[PDB]
């Protein structure tokens, strides 16, 4: 599907600090929106689309911090 982060886990940010987010879980999607705004070190970001697809659920939404190994979103891409 499309995950949040990768088998990472590793050095660096580890985690997701979402702060806020911009959609809401069982949309549609488009190829221009946008997904969290994340903080970490000294930035505080997003994740712009690679793709559009539904955004079939979202477990934590913001608030709370997530980790890798731990998924966050998921995207549904069938043919990417």
């Amino acid at each position: 599907a499309f995950e949040f982060k990768l088998p990472d886990i590793g050095e660096g940010i580890h985690e997701g600090e979402i702060v806020k987010w911009f959609v809401k879980p069982g949309d549609e999607v488009n190829e221009d929106d946008v997904l969290c705004e994340v903080q970490n070190d000294k930035a505080v970001v997003e994740i712009p689309s690679p793709v559009k697809g539904k955004v079939l659920e979202i477990l934590v939404p913001e608030g709370t911090v997530a980790t890798v190994g731990q998924t966050l979103i998921t995207l549904d891409a069938p043919g990417y």
